[PDB]
């Protein structure tokens, strides 16, 4: 007996859908779900999705509450749909996938991922759930995560971090680093060598290497000296140039983090979604320096240094391709007289 | 297991809530309830009430589908709430009463009408349902209908007509004339002698007496002659005067019906609810004669004639009170030289 | 003390805003205004405009309830705004003009039409209201209607019909034919000689000449013979050709009216507004003949005949300009071998 | 002349409804009330209630702007409705009570609390308003607060704190500790002995005893030693256990406060209302330890210690009842071998 | 080819409308504009205006992204409309002006400011845009800003600060101090001598003089001694009196800033718009002292001192007028025995 009232009962009593029997009184108004508690209405859910309020509510209640891959990873791997779960996208406050399998009568295209309607879709399978490894083996198109070895399959080791209830973290009490596998048209793929973004935020940025600690602590000139980064235009690319009306560079999150601690600025996230590369409209409050489209990526600084030090610097401009989060990211490299002028990603 | 999806299953399979088990998929968008049929969304309900969409839906699904009193009667008798049913008001496309008893978890103030929260409210009880006569006897404030006698309780014979799924009718396959009873502060009240309005509509108006047939068929002068209605200003009150920019008279539905057949006009129902007396903004399409507030009542013409012929006509202006549909309706009577000038509710 | 609650009190008690003091309880939900009557919510107004619900409500309550020019006339004369009234557009269920003068604190650009903000706008003035003729004289841009002469001002006699509470009519109890005047940049303009459209509707179409009676009663061939309309392609233009997948002709309302009586069809009014020329998507239910854009005008047939009989027919194709409802309507005239092929607005 | 426009005039000119004459222009759209200022629309109110926008607006404008009991107290005492005021619930952004008396034509069931429609309802009366003590004496069902003695009536001394415009505070410039009285079916009640919750928040938590200061300053083991709390499982119940995927314990706000200062975590308030016991879905960002339903109460630590030290510890599991904020709160006590395993409230 | 989809393409690709050709898929729901990215809907804009969602979206996309005068300045100067730009009001999240010129087919009253429909309106002209100085010269009613001299016209030097993408700042990489000019009925006006508000915020308040540094650092009594402010009731007006239920004084932002650092309080901005004088409902969390209408202005403290020291103190009460931000602000001055009692602005 699946129902709006039963979903609400679960949310009230268990914090999420947990398959318990029961009903509470519910009111729907203003894209909002309320329940009655002691004669008054209490908000349980505000719909921010493009689905009907009651459907969005159910999908949210049925969200995966274990560590799951960040949505940017799933997107980059071509995932269309999940087997028997909902990946909730906390960046969009909406389901990561528009359809479901065995979750919700209004969004389900199928009850089981083996139905032929699923064949053309890349289905996400979670090896931590009994039976899902086998379903991946039978699926035409799919992506699988596991915590350990799968007999016969070569793994790709994924990022250290995963999302738990919208908190991106590196697990200590729980495992967040998965093995990844992928199948296309019934054939297992070799996933490419890749860097991974670090998924940090501007304000509570934690360094993850000695070089990052050095970057944060040292002044610009000493850092560049120590790591012998002369000619790589770090002053521009990483630290940023706030001297002109158009803000120069500032393409690495760690650089934004450093600046923010010194002097606050505004970041407009004008396409608010999870992605490997983010585009921001930045206004520096101290100087008035601004830029409409500032491309930003959170690479470990050491990774960024490896990338820029692995390029030929003998041409004015060219596109540099880098596998990051399993996708091909295009960077523009501008050089002059054998040194870098700038280097930035394209979204 | 009451639920949105179960209510929808009942509506889809049984046409209304009928206590069947089952669920269908539902989508709610704005004020509309949809169900999925073969991959597409089909509208089941558009909310026109001031309640939440899913609540209004349930109340509508649980509406009484037997003949029930017209809402104007219930309102006139001071009914606040119904015991274990929903009276759906088809004039408002909304519940007649905002709260319920034993119907819906979101609107219920009680599960049974004996709870002390119900004591100050006038609860409607339906004697056709087992147990409800006894509940009326124990209730402090209430209105009861029955199809037959209740031992010891003095009845008031109600209107001939009732509402069945929003159709007002005089039943042949079903009974629509009830006995009425009322209690206030624990004490049974004597309901007053009353006329009843006829609940007809302008376009499909059916006469219900020889006098009404005569009114519709005969020209003004011969009708007035035959029923000896000289000096009662029927030409004004009933037929209406369309000769000036302000429309004169036209206070009886039958008069509106006659004119409508001859020449169409616009009626704006600017307070769209069920009531004994209705107010309309009328514009006559043929002449341009109009009036912002035209008070209209559907009395049997014979009843209207009895009322107006039972007045003293020796005073310029006077308020005349008449019990109709159990309520006191005030009429203004204007006279001059021993004849009526006008008479309107 | 202007207020939502006071507007509602007026609507409830007087049918429209009438400047009475008082308040009733009001609820606003989405785009609907409700008032509380005996414990329940009754709808007073559903907002179909692009204004805020409470503002649209007030403008509607303050609508002009006298005969006023049809909106198509006001639009054709370039009217931007009204002085101290609201012209309600019943075709759009919205105000004819987005701003007001001396009506409503939320929409007013001025309290009096003499304020300099009004100077660039063509302000509508109603000579039936004290002071408005004088305001027109002082206004830089304006349109004036009156029921009689204004000393020194050369009149244009307007259409016979006007709109009274959304009913287009030729007044008998009230005057609906106005004199018109217009000023541009401080200078009175000579309004052109014009035909007027008749503002009839498909279903309740009434002929207004012997020729129109003949058209409706006679078969095609005898009508054309009697009025000697050979070579003017009336069979195409007026009667319509339903023989092919694309519907031919059918550009006069009277022709639509005749066919509708014989055999129903669908008309999609895909730009639902008042205008001199209307465009419809027509599907003929009997034959399946259809046309996405069928241009239709309601001219008195006699006027249409005068127009088409006053053309030179020696050129293949030509634009014919005709003043109708004070605006220049372009017609395409297609000829071949000295006869008309088609003629449409 | 009560009206939408008059309410708006009061809000604009006086900050709340204050009975002044006047009108401003108002627009209603999008569950929002706007007023026109110099040719442009300014938002005055966004409706988050289940009432009509214009009605919610009026009730909010007519909210009590003196210190008033927290809603959890009023709820716990069975209050249904207030006499001649509106208690605004700032946790729900809505009226605490669905009906009114002498406030608003759309919500009023009565103009005076003596009308017989009020008899079955528990009416809240404020002794600081002239006449209300007498109205309580005549009422069948009611709750009364005063600042001082009422002849003949034994008081219950309420919490130190009250709510002033949604700020919970202990008054210095104003009195916030009331005497409470209650009547049921025309009979004055003896209110029970009760603990009170402290109504603090996680981030700006202020200790209110030496023991709380000690808890915040000292490390776990020294605190437990000093207050001789061995065997009471404080390490679990108060400090929390973040070592496993399921977060253990953490049922006292002060424990949450301590952890939060050390290491931030996410709290989902999935039933956002005022209540003595709160249920949160917690995700610890550092470890990945989480729990869907973590029951949390803000008792003075000394009170909590008194409660746990006043229990028999000789049974595996049982329900412990405690009067808090005038209501009976059920706790589960789990023991083993004469020591506590865990102890937590139920909502 | 102007269109919803083209506006969205510009927002996605350029961060704002920049005249680029292209279209993306768009969904409109819930006063919200979404675009489709890789099979899912991403929010681009939430309409908080009283305009249609798609129109508000376009105006926002076409907002001026250079430093522009704060809206309070434009309002104070009587500006009705802007020539060929949109001034976005970030305080209201809406256009500063209801109509446009040469911006948007749905809001335009004209394509060029020379059309006669514009004659009665005060049109804002930006001298940094080619041709606009000349348009001001031909306009009947207008306000002009420039960065430098205009031949023949005497300038008024405006505030140091301007708004850049909703960030009020004093430019270093960009110019934010403009020359102002104004025309009424075809005649150039002499703008009055004026003080300017400083446009700071409570939490990140930066002093801009030695006196302000002293105010923030020194205790009350020493500050008053040093600047010889005895008898001017600074203890009341600037510092505030929290000793009674009604909060006394506290009319200068710097005073609020000082208090806030010591002890947080609640400020309800009940008319949320840009204005020279702001009215707040204040509740002090520490004491419970409150006031429904607390008028607050951010004057440089030195300016405030000059103003109060330039008044006659020999009458009980009177209105003091002060030109601030080009408008006449009325203050009430209350005196007794030759000293100030209080002094506060009226909104
Ligand atoms: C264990 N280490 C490898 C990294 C620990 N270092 C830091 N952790 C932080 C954690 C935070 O939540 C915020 C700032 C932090 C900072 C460091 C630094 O080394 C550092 C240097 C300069 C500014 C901030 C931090
Ligand atoms: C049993 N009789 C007393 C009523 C039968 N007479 C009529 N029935 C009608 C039923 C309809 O559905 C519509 C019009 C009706 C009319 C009569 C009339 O006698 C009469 C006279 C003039 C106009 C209409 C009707
Ligand atoms: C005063 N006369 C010029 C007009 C009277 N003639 C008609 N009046 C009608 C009034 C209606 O409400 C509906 C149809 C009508 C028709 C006529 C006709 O002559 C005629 C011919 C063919 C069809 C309908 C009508
Ligand atoms: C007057 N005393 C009884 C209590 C004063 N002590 C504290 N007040 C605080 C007020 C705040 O707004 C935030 C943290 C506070 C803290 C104390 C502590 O003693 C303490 C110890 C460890 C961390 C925070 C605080
Ligand atoms: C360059 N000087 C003229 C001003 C620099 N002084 C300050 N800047 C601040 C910038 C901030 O973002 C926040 C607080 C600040 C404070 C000062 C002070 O002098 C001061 C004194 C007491 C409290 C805060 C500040």
């Amino acid at each position: 007996h699946m129902s709006l009232e039963n979903v609400a009962f679960n949310v009230v009593n268990k914090g999420h859908f947990d398959g318990q029997q029961g009903e509470v009184p519910v009111s729907i108004i203003n894209n909002t779900v309320y329940t009655k508690v002691d004669g008054v209405d209490v908000e349980l859910f505000e719909n921010k999705t493009t689905l009907p309020v009651n459907v969005a509510f159910e999908l949210w209640a049925k969200r995966n509450i274990k560590p799951v891959p960040e949505v940017k990873i799933l997107n980059n791997l071509g995932v269309d749909i999940a087997a028997n779960t909902v990946i909730w996208d906390y960046k969009r406050d909406a389901p990561a996938h528009i359809s479901t399998i065995g979750v919700c009568s209004m969004t389900d295209i199928a009850k089981k991922p083996t139905e032929t309607i699923c064949a053309p879709l890349t289905v996400f399978f979670d090896g931590r759930v009994d039976g899902q490894v086998d379903l991946f083996r039978n699926a035409r198109n799919g992506v699988l995560i596991t915590e350990g070895s799968v007999k016969g399959l070569q793994p790709s080791v994924g990022p250290k971090q995963a999302s738990l209830n919208g908190v991106t973290l590196i697990g200590e009490a729980v495992k967040t680093q998965f093995n990844y596998y992928k199948k296309v048209d019934g054939v297992v793929q070799q996933l490419p060598e890749t860097y991974f973004t670090q998924s940090r935020n501007l304000q509570e940025f934690k360094p993850r290497s000695q070089m990052e600690i050095d970057f944060l602590e040292l002044a610009m000139d000493e850092f560049i000296e120590r790591y012998k980064l002369e000619g790589y235009a770090f002053e521009h690319i990483v630290y940023g140039d706030f001297s002109h009306s158009q803000l120069g560079g500032l393409h690495l999150l760690i650089g934004l983090a450093k600046r923010f601690k010194e002097s606050p600025f505004e970041l407009e996230d004008f396409i608010p979604m999870d992605s490997t590369v983010k585009n921001y409209f930045i206004t520096d409050a101290q100087t008035g320096s601004s830029k409409c489209v500032c491309s930003v990526i959170d690479l470990l600084l050491d990774d960024f240094v490896e990338i820029i030090k692995s390029q030929d610097l003998s041409v004015v401009s060219k596109v540099v391709k880098v596998t990051i989060d399993y996708t091909e990211i295009s960077f523009m490299l501008w050089c002059k007289d054998g040194h870098v002028e700038t280097f930035y990603p394209k979204l």
